[PDB]
C-alpha cells in the first residue's frame, strides 16, 4: 500500500542517516500507534547488511559502507527493497535506490599484450583484445579505447549487448617481416566521467614470418676455367643465394637441376647446405673443353619457389701430353743414301703432333751429333738433307737422332732414333 | 706445303668420288711422274674408315656413307685431314669438311613433361624446362620452343655456351589452386631449316597449394540458448569453420580463445578437432543469465591466420526452486486471535517467495480446511483474515495450514502449518 523511495550515493560512510521514515511515514499516511518506539519492524530486505530501519527511532541508516558496483554490476539502476510491517498488520514497502559513482578506473589485467601477427595477414585481419575492467554503471563504465596512431594498425570498438564493449585490433594494410619485425604501441581505455579515468597496456605486435621471398642467386650466368686434371675435390665454383626469410624459411639449399644422364654429373659435385662446387671426376681437355652445370637453390620452408642459375665451366690446356715423333721413308725401310749424294738431297721426311693446343701443342724440331745432315723443318713437317762429304770409310753407317720440343711450361721433349746407311751404286 | 680444302655433304651414298686429288694437286705443283702406280701415299688421315685417296686411281673416295652428326656433333666445322707423300718426299696435306644435312628432327626423350609450381608463384619467377634433342650442327639444331596459347605461362628462349639453346618457362600472371590445380599443355621443339623440323610433347602443370586462405565462420558472433543444470556433456553450439586450402593447410582446429583466468573456462568445452561446445559443469540461472565464449579457429601449418567469433551463450531459467512461504506475526509469538473478532481482522501476514523467474517465481496461495478464517491477496503479501465466528469452546485452536504454488511446468508447492488460538481477554 504504502511505498517511500529513496536515493543515495554509494561507497558512504558506514552508519549514513538516509531519511527519518517516521516524518515520511506519518506524512504519507501510517498507522503509528503511540507503542513504546516500537510500531513496526522489516519484514524482509534486499540487503540485509547493507540496511537497516531502527524501531526505536524509526529511521533509515546504512549498516555497512555500500559498494554499488558489487550489488548491482552495470544494471542502470540499483535499488534495495525492503518491507515493513506495522504494529496491526500493515506495510510499507521502502525502495532505496544506490547513486553510482566513478571510484573506478578501467582496468587491464594484464600489463602488455603480446601479439604475433603473420606477415601475410591480409588487411582487413581482425584480433578480438581483452576488453578492459571497469565495473562502474553504464555512462560511468568503460566508454572507448585508444591506440597509439599508426598507419598498419586500427581498433574498431563494437558493443555485444547493452553497452558491454569490447575492442579488436585490425591490421589496416600489409605487413612485412623482412622490413619491420616487431611493433611497440599502447592501449588506452577511457570510462565516461565529469573527469574521466583512464587505463594502460603496452602492446608488443611480433610479426611473424611467412615463406614470401624465393632464394636469388647474384646472376643468372656464370662462367669459370678449371685447369684440366684438377685433382678429386677441387674447388670449382661457390655458389651464393640469398633469402632474407627467418629460419628454415631463409635457409638456402644448393642442389643440381639438370637431366640425370650427363657427364657433368659425374665429374662434378656440389655441397648442398655450403654451395661449394668441386671437381671429382677425369677432366682432359684434350677430351672436352666446356662442360655446363645447371644449379638450383632451395628454400627449406613451405611454397618452395626454386631459383636456377648456370656455369659454364670451361677446362683450360695445360701441357701434359709430350710430341710425338713420326718418320716416314717412302717405303717405310731402312734409309739408305748415296756416297755421291750432291747437297741438300733428302733423306727421309719427319712429322711431330703434338695432342695440345697453343703453345702447349706446338712444336720445334733439332737434329743432335756432328752428323753431315741437316734439318730444315717445313710448315708442320721437318725434312732430313744432306750436309757434307759421305765417305763410306769415314762413315759407312749413322744413328741420326731427332728432338722434338714444345712450347709449353713446362716444356716437354721426345726423341727418335733412326739408322741412316751409306751405298756405293745400289739397284735394288 | 700444298693445301687442298675440299667439301661434303653428310649422308651420301658410299663410294662416292669428293674430288680428283691427282689433277687437283698435279695443277697445285706436287711430283706427278709416269710411274706403275706408286706417285704417293696417304701418310695418315683424320678417319681412316671414312675417306681414303688411292695411288692407282688417283680420287677423293668415301668408303661408307657418312654421318657427320656422330663425328662432330654441334662442333661448327667437321674436316678430315688427309696427308699424302710423293715419290720425292714432298707432301699435300688436304682437309675434306662434312657439310651438315637436317636429316635430324628435333625430338624429345620423355612423353611429358611433368612440373609442380606453387600457387605463390611470383609473376616472373621461372622454371629451366628440359631442352629438346637434335643432334644437327647451329642452325640446323634446336632453335626455338612453342608452348599452347595462353595467358598464365609464357615461354623464354636463351643461349648459354656458344650455342646450345634453351627455353625456360614463365610465369605472366598469379596462379591459385584453389582455382585451377592442373594445366595440360603441349610444347614443340623447332630447328633451323627452311622446313622447320619440329618434336612435341606434353607438359603437365600441378599446381601444388599454399596456405593462403584463412579459416572463416558462417558468421561474425552467434546466439544460443541452454536450459539451467543441463547436464554435462550437452550439445551447447557447432561451430563450423572452411579453409579450402588443401590437407593441413585446409584443416581447421577450434579452440577457445580470451583471458585465460575466466569463469567460463570450466563452464564449456569445445571440441577442437570438430567444433562441438559442449557443457562441462553446472549452470544456474539464478547465478548467471549469460556467458561470453570466445571460439577461435586456426588451420594447421604455416602463416595460420586465426578467425575468431564470439558465442553469447544465454541461459534459461527452469522452475526449480519451490515457493517459500513465510508467515510473521508481530512479535513472532503463537498467533492469538481475540474471540470478539470482527469479520475481515487481519491475523498474521503472509509473505512468499520464489528464487525462480517469470511464472516459475510467481506464486499463489491456499488456506486448507473449513477453518473460519480468509486469505486475501495483496501485491506480494497476503493477508489472514477472521471470517466466521470464533467459540472458545466450539473451536478453542485451530491448525492452519498455508499452501504455495508456483506457475511452473513442473509446478512446485510448499506447506507452512501454524496454531492460531482463541482468547477473550489478554492482559499482558
Ligand atoms: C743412337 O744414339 C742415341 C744417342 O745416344 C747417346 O749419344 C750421345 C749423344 C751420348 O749421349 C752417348 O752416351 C749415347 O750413345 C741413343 O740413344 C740413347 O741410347 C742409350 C743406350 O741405348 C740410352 O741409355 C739409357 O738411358 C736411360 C736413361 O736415359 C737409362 O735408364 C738406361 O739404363 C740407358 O743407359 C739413352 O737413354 C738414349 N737416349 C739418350 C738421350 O741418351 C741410341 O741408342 C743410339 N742408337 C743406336 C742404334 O746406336
Ligand atoms: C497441522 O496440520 C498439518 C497438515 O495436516 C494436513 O491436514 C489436511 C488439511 C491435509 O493436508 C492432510 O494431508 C494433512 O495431514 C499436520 O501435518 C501437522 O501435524 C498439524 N500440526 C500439528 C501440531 O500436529
Ligand atoms: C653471400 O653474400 C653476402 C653479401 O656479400 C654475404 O654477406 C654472405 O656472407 C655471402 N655468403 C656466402 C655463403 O658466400
Ligand atoms: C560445414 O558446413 C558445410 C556447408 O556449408 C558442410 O558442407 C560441412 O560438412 C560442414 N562442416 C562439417 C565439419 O560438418
Ligand atoms: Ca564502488
Ligand atoms: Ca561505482
Ligand atoms: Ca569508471
Ligand atoms: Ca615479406
Ligand atoms: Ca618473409
Ligand atoms: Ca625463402
Ligand atoms: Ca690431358
Ligand atoms: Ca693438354
Ligand atoms: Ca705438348
Ligand atoms: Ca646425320
Ligand atoms: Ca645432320
Ligand atoms: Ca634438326
Ligand atoms: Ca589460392
Ligand atoms: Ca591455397
Ligand atoms: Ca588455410
Ligand atoms: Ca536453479
Ligand atoms: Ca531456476
Ligand atoms: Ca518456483
Ligand atoms: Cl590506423
Ligand atoms: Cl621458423
Ligand atoms: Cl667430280
Ligand atoms: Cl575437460
Ligand atoms: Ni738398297
Amino acid at each position: 500500500l504504502i511505498n517511500l523511495k529513496y536515493s543515495v550515493e554509494e561507497e558512504q560512510r558506514a552508519g549514513t542517516v538516509i531519511a527519518n521514515v517516521a516524518k515520511d511515514a506519518r506524512e504519507a499516511g501510517f498507522a503509528l500507534d503511540p507503542r513504546q518506539a516500537s510500531a513496526f519492524r522489516v519484514v524482509s530486505n534486499s540487503a540485509p547488511h547493507l540496511v537497516d530501519i531502527n524501531p526505536s527511532s524509526g529511521l533509515l541508516v546504512t549498516k555497512q559502507k555500500i559498494d554499488r558496483d558489487l550489488l548491482c554490476r552495470q544494471s542502470p539502476k540499483c535499488i534495495i527493497s525492503l518491507e515493513v510491517m506495522s504494529s496491526s498488520m500493515e506495510i510499507c514497502v521502502i525502495k532505496v535506490e544506490i547513486k553510482d559513482l566513478n571510484d573506478n578506473a578501467p582496468s587491464f589485467p594484464a600489463a602488455q599484450i603480446e601479439l604475433e601477427i603473420s606477415e601475410a595477414a591480409s588487411p582487413g585481419t581482425r584480433i578480438p583484445l581483452d576488453s578492459a575492467y571497469d565495473p562502474d554503471s553504464g555512462s560511468f563504465g568503460v566508454q572507448t579505447y585508444e591506440l597509439t596512431p599508426n598507419e598498419l594498425f586500427g581498433l574498431e570498438i563494437k558493443t555485444r549487448g547493452d553497452g558491454s564493449r569490447f575492442a579488436e585490433l585490425v591490421v589496416e594494410k600489409s605487413l612485412d617481416r623482412e622490413t619491420q619485425s616487431h611493433y611497440s604501441f599502447r592501449i588506452t581505455a577511457l570510462d565516461g566521467g565529469d573527469p574521466p579515468r583512464l587505463g594502460t597496456v603496452g602492446l608488443s605486435i611480433k610479426v611473424t614470418d611467412s615463406n614470401d621471398n624465393n632464394p636469388v642467386f647474384s646472376e643468372s650466368t656464370y662462367a669459370v676455367s678449371v685447369p684440366e686434371n684438377s685433382p678429386p675435390n677441387t674447388p670449382v665454383i661457390r655458389l651464393n643465394a640469398s633469402d632474407p626469410d627467418e629460419g628454415t624459411n631463409g635457409q638456402v639449399v644448393y642442389s643440381f637441376y639438370g637431366y640425370v644422364n650427363d657427364r657433368t654429373r659425374e665429374l662434378f659435385q656440389i655441397d648442398p647446405h655450403s654451395g661449394l662446387v668441386t671437381v671429382t671426376g677425369a677432366l682432359d681437355y684434350e677430351e672436352g673443353h666446356v662442360y655446363e652445370l645447371d644449379v638450383q637453390a632451395k628454400d627449406l620452408g613451405p611454397n618452395s619457389i626454386p631459383a636456377h642459375c648456370k656455369v659454364t665451366v670451361s677446362v683450360l690446356d695445360t701441357n701434359d701430353n709430350p710430341p710425338v715423333i713420326n718418320l716416314l721413308s717412302v717405303n717405310s725401310e731402312l734409309v739408305e743414301v748415296s756416297e755421291s749424294a750432291p747437297p741438300g738431297y733428302v733423306i727421309a721426311l719427319v712429322r711431330v703432333s703434338d695432342r695440345d693446343s697453343g703453345l702447349n701443342g706446338r712444336v720445334q724440331c733439332r737434329l743432335l751429333g756432328n752428323v753431315p745432315f741437316r734439318l730444315q723443318e717445313y710448315e708442320s713437317f721437318s725434312t732430313i738433307l744432306v750436309d757434307g762429304r759421305l765417305d763410306r770409310e769415314q762413315h759407312d753407317q749413322y744413328n741420326l737422332t731427332i728432338q722434338a720440343r714444345d712450347g709449353g711450361v713446362p716444356m716437354l721433349q721426345s726423341a727418335k732414333s733412326f739408322t741412316v746407311l751409306i751405298t756405293d751404286h745400289h739397284h735394288h
